[PDB]
C-alpha cells in the first residue's frame, strides 16, 4: 500500500508522482487542502507540516528528493533514476539541493509577493535559471544522455514558468531556449505528462489568488 | 588523492573529517581563511563558495551531507554510516535534512547577532535541541544502537555548546543531559574525537569576533 499526500500545483509533490510512475507502481493520491490539513497530513508529518508526504504500509517518507530517492532504491531495477556511480550521484545530489536551496523562497514570493520582495524573487530565480542553463549545457537532460535526478527535481517548475512570466513579468520561454526544449523532451516521458498541471490552469489558479487575497 | 579544505571551527567540515576518519582513509587537509578564500576553493565550489570542499582525483564534491553519502559510497564495507534499509535510510537522511534547514540560519546568529535577531535565534536552536533529544529518546545514538549519519550530522554542533551558552546566554549542558551523553558516547570514537576542536578555543575564537 502507498499513499501520497500532495497539493496538485506542488513542484515538490510533482517529483515523487513522477518517480513513482517511473517505478509503474500503484498507489493513492489524496489531495490536500493546504489551509485546512488533514489529520493524517499532520500526524505523519509533525516536523514540517508540508506535503508531498509518502505513506508507505503505513510509514511516512517526508522531504521530495528523500522520497524520490527512496523510491528509486526500492525499485532500482526499473528506471533507475539515481546514476550507479557515486561520483555522479554526488553531482545530481548536489544540483537538486541547489535548487531546492535556491528556489523555496523565491518562488513562493514570485506569485504571492508584489513590490519589493517580488522583485528581490525575480532577481533569484533569474539567476537560477541561467545557472541551471549553464549546467545543462548541450546535453539531453541534466542527468546526460538520460532523465534523471536532476531533471525530476526541475520539472515539475516548467508548468509555473507561465505564471512567472504573467505575474511577475519574467521573460523564461524566450530567454532559455535550451531549458524549453529540455522540458519538451520530459514532456514526452508518460510519468512527467501525468504528474505536472496544465500550464494555464496553473496561471488561472494563482491570478485568482492575487484578484482575491491582493 | 583527497583534499579536503575546510575550517576547523566548522561543524560542517567536521561531518567530513568523522567520515574520512571512519574509512581510515589518508586525505590532505588544507585550513581555508574564508575571509580571504584559496583561488582552490573558489575553483572547486564557484556555486556557493564554502567549505568544505571534497576534492579527489581532482574532482569537487560540495555540501557537507553529500559528501559523508560519497564517502559512504566509495568504502561501504568499513565501518558503514548510512543503514542498509531504505526505510531507515530515508529517516535517517530526513533528519540530517532536518538539522541542515534549522540551524543554518539560526546558529550564526547565535554568536554573530545582539538584540532581537539572536532572541529568535535562540528560541529556534532550543527548538532544535528540544526535538532532537525526543528523537534520540532513549537510545545510544539517533542511529539506534550504531553510531551513523545523524550523529555525524549534528556532534560537530557539541564542540560549540559551551560557546551558545555563553555568547547567547543559553543553557544547555544542565538542560539537555542526555545529548551531553550521547555527546560523550560520540567522543569514544576515534573520528570524533580528532575532529572536534576544544570547546574553549572555539569560544575564544568567537570572542575575539565579538
Ligand atoms: N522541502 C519540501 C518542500 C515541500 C513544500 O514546500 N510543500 C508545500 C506545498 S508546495 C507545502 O506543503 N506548504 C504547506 C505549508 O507550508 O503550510 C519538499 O521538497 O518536499
Ligand atoms: N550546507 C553547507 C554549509 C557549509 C558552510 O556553511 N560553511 C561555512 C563555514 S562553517 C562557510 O564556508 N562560510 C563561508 C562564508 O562565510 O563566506 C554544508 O553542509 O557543507
Ligand atoms: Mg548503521
Amino acid at each position: 500500500e502507498i499513499i501520497l499526500l500532495d497539493y496538485w500545483a506542488s513542484m515538490y509533490g510533482m517529483r515523487t508522482r513522477i518517480a513513482l510512475e517511473e517505478k509503474k507502481v500503484k498507489y493513492e493520491y489524496r489531495e490536500e487542502d493546504l489551509s485546512n490539513k488533514s489529520p493524517l497530513l499532520l500526524q505523519m508529518n509533525p516536523i514540517h507540516k508540508k506535503i508531498p508526504v509518502l505513506i508507505h504500509e503505513g510509514k511516512p517518507i517526508c522531504e521530495s528528493i528523500i522520497q524520490v530517492q527512496y523510491i528509486d532504491e526500492l525499485w532500482p531495477d526499473t528506471n533507475p533514476i539515481l546514476p550507479s556511480d557515486p561520483y555522479q550521484r554526488a553531482q545530481a545530489r548536489f544540483w537538486a539541493d541547489y535548487i531546492d536551496k535556491k528556489t523555496y523562497v523565491p518562488c513562493k514570493a514570485l506569485w504571492s509577493e508584489s513590490g519589493e520582495k517580488q522583485e528581490a524573487a525575480k532577481i533569484e530565480f533569474i539567476e537560477v535559471l541561467k545557472t541551471l542553463d549553464s549546467e545543462l549545457g548541450d546535453k539531453y537532460y541534466f542527468g546526460g544522455n538520460e532523465f534523471g535526478l536532476v531533471d525530476i527535481a526541475f520539472i515539475g517548475f516548467y508548468s509555473w514558468f507561465r505564471t512567472y512570466e504573467e505575474v511577475a513579468n519574467l521573460s523564461i520561454v524566450l530567454e532559455f531556449p535550451k531549458l524549453m526544449a529540455w522540458a519538451q523532451r520530459c514532456l514526452k516521458r508518460e510519468s512527467v505528462a501525468k504528474a505536472l498541471p496544465d500550464s494555464d490552469k496553473v496561471l488561472k489558479s494563482v491570478s485568482d489568488h492575487r484578484k482575491i487575497i491582493l
